[PDB]
C-alpha cells in the first residue's frame, strides 16, 4: 500500500479546498462519505497499469475482476463471450450518492450505466415511479437515438455504478451489431409503458 | 499553504520568463498585478480535485461557490434550478485588466461573458458609450447571429467575468430551449437603442 | 540507465496491482512474464524525446534503429526510400504471448502487423493452418476492403511486433499510391488460397 | 532558473537514449548540436506560462517578442495590426539543419513556414534552385490548394523558422478574408515563373 499514501495526500489536498471555498459542514459531509466509498482507504492509476500490458492480458484481468458482475448480469451472462469482453473493457467505475440525480429528463445523454450494486428510481411525468436495481441498467435510449432524456434517475441509495459513454457504446455495437436490436428491444418497451 | 509555495514557485518561472525576453518595464508590471489578481497568493490543482468527484457533488459545490453571481444575475432571477446548474458547470473564469480590449467590433466571436465583478465600457463605432457592471452579460449578439461582433468591449477596471462558449451556449439551449427567447430579447433591446 | 530504476519502480506498482485483484497465480506469471519481454529491464518516455526533435532527425534515427527490420522485409527493399520512412514513423511497437489471440476472424479490423520476431499461427475456418514469421505482414485485408477479418491469427512464440492503425495507413498510400498495389497482391494471393 | 537544469535533465535522458540504440557518432553529432540551438541550455514550458496568463498579456507579449520577425516581414508591412497578432499566437518555433528537407515535393503538406533566420533552397524537378531567407515563406501553396508539394525546400544552414498548420491558416484568413489573396498572389507568381 503506497496507494494508502495517495488516498491520504489527495485527501488533504480536498480539505484544503473545502476550506478554501469554506462548503457548509454538510457538503463536506457528503464530499467526505463520497471520497470513502468511491476510493476506499486507496488511490491508483489502474488505467496507466494497464495501458502497459498487452491487449490480452487487459482482458484476461478484466474478465477476472467482472466474473460477478458478470453473472449477476442478466445481458452479459446470456452472451457472446466477446460482446462481454469488449464491454468490460469500456466500463468505468462510478458511485452515486442517495437522492442524487444520475440523468435529469431533458438533458442530452451521454453516458448509460449498468448498476452493480444499488437501487435508483425512474421518474417520467405524471405518473408513478418505478424502480431499478442490481443486473439492470438504464440510459439507453438517449444512446440510440441521439436526443434528450426521456426520464429522470435518481440514486434511492448508495449506487455503485459502471457506465459505458456513447462513443464506446457506439464502438462495441460496430464491433457486435447483432447485439444493437437487445437494446433497441428494451428502449421500445420502456417508451411504451 | 502549499498553494501559498506553489504560487511563489510559480511565479518565480513567470519572473524567469519574462527576463529572457527582456519585458519592457510596463509590460513586467502588467503581468505582475494581473497575476496577484488572478491568483491572490494561491496556486492549487482545483480542477483536479473537481474530477474526482461525482457530477452531482460538483454541481453542489459549484453553486454553493456562486450563490452571490446567479443573485447578483437578473438572467438567473426567476429560472429552473437545473438551467442554472448547466449554466454554470459551463463557465470559465477569466480576468482583464484597464484598458484590455475584451470584444473588439466586426472580429469573429464564440464566446459571450457574464460580469461577476468590475466595469465595462461599450464602444459602437458612431455612437455614444454605455457601460455594463456586475450581473450582466455581454457577446450574445454573435453567438445568436453566429455573425461578427457588433460593438467592442473594453475593460474599465480589473474585471472577473465568466466566458461560455458558443458550443456550450447552445448545447445548454437545446436543453433548455425557453431560455433563448431571453438571450433574443436583451439582443434585441440593446440593439433597439 | 537510471531507466532501469522506471521498469524496477512501476513494476512493483504492477505488483500491488495483482495483489489487489487478487490474480490466480498463471495470470500474475504470464504478466510477470510479459513485463519482462516487453521491457526488457528497461523503462524510458520515448515519445517524449523524439518529440524533443525535429522531423529529420526523428527519421534519420528511425531509419536506422529500424534498418535490420527493413533490412528483412521484402515490401521496403525495393520501395522509395521515402516511403520506408514514412511507414516507419507510424509503426506502435507491440508484443504478444504465445497463445494470445492477435486477430480473431470476424472482428473488425483498425490495424495490420509486421513481424519483427515472432511465429504465427493463421487459422482460417475449417482448412489448413499456416505460419508466418520475421519479415513477413498480416491484417492487411482488412485495412485494404473495410470489411471482418478472414483469419485468425494466434501467436506461436513470443511475438515482437509493429503495427500500423487503418487511419495511418490510408494516409500512407494516400502520399505514395504506387505502393497500394503491393499490398493488394500479397492480400489477393491470399484470399484464392 | 530550473530551466538551466531541466537542460540538463531532459539532455542526460537524450544521452542514455544514445548509449541505448547506439547511434553512430554523426548521428550523435546532429542531435546534439540540434538540441542546443534549439533549446540554447534552457528547457522551459512557454505554453502553459502564456496559458496562465489573459488573451491580452499573450498577445502584448508575442507581438513584443516578435517585433523583429514582423518587421522583417513584407507580408505585415501595412497589414492590419489584429491580423499580425492572430497570425503570431499560432507560430510555432522549429529549428531544423544543414541538409534537412523541411519540405519534400509530391507530399501532402499541412504547414508554412516563416523564415526567422536562414537560408533555404527551393528544387524543382526541372528547373533551378532559388533561395529564401530572413523574413520570407513557404509552404502556402499548398495550404491554399488542399493539395501536394510542388517544390522541395532545404535548409542550406541553421534555420529559425516558424510554421503555421492549415488548419490556424484557415482560421485566420476566416478572420481576414482580405488576406487569402496576399497569399495567392505570390502562391501563383512562383508556380507561373
Ligand atoms: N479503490 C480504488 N479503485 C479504483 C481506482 N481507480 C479505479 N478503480 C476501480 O474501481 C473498482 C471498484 O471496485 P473494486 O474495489 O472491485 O476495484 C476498483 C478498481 O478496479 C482507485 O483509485 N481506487
Ligand atoms: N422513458 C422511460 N425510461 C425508462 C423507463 N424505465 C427505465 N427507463 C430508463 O430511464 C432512462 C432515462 O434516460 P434515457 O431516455 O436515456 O433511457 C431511459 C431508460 O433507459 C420507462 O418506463 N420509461
Ligand atoms: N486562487 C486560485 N483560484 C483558482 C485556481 N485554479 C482554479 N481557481 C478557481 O478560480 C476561482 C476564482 O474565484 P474564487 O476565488 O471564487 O475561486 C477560485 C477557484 O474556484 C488557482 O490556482 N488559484
Ligand atoms: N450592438 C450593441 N451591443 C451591445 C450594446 N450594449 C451591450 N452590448 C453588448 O456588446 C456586445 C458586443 O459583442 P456582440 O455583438 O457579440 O454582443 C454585444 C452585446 O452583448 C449596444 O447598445 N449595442
Ligand atoms: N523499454 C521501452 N521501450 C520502448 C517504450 N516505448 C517504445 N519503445 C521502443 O520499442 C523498441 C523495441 O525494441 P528495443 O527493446 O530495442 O527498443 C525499444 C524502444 O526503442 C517503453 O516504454 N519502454
Ligand atoms: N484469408 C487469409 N488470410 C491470410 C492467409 N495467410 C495470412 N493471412 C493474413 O491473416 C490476416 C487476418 O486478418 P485480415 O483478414 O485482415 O488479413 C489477413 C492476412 O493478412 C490466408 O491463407 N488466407
Ligand atoms: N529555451 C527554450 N525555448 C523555448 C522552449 N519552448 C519554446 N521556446 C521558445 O523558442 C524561442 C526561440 O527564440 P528565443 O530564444 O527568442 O525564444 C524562445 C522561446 O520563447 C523550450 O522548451 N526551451
Ligand atoms: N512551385 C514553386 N514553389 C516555390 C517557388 N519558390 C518558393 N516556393 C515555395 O516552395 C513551396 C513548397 O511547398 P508548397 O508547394 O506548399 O509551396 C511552395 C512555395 O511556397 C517557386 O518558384 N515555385
Amino acid at each position: 500500500d503506497s496507494s494508502r499514501r495517495q488516498y491520504q495526500e489527495k485527501y488533504k489536498q480536498v480539505e484544503q479546498y473545502m476550506s478554501f471555498h469554506k462548503l457548509p459542514p454538510d457538503t463536506r459531509q457528503r464530499i467526505h462519505d463520497y471520497y470513502e466509498h468511491r476510493y476506499q482507504g486507496k488511490m491508483f492509476d489502474e488505467e496507466s497499469i494497464l495501458g502497459e500490458l498487452s491487449e490480452p492480458l487487459r482482458e484476461e484481468i478484466i474478465n477476472f475482476n467482472c466474473r460477478k458482475l458478470v453473472a449477476s448480469m442478466p445481458l452479459f451472462a446470456n452472451a457472446d463471450p466477446n460482446f462481454v469482453t469488449s464491454m468490460l473493457t469500456k466500463l468505468r467505475f462510478e458511485v452515486f450518492q442517495p437522492g442524487d440525480y444520475i440523468i435529469r429528463e431533458g438533458t442530452i445523454g451521454k453516458k448509460m450505466y449498468f448498476i452493480q450494486h444499488g437501487v435508483v428510481s425512474v421518474l417520467t411525468k405524471g405518473n408513478k415511479e418505478t424502480k431499478l436495481a442490481d443486473g439492470s441498467y438504464f440510459g439507453e435510449i438517449c444512446l440510440l437515438t441521439r436526443g434528450r432524456r426521456t426520464a429522470s434517475v435518481r440514486a434511492d441509495t448508495y449506487c455503485r455504478l459502471y457506465s459505458l459513454s456513447v462513443d464506446n457504446f457506439n464502438e462495441v455495437l460496430e464491433e457486435y451489431p447483432m447485439m444493437r436490436r437487445a437494446f433497441e428491444t428494451v428502449a421500445l418497451d420502456r417508451l411504451d409503458r
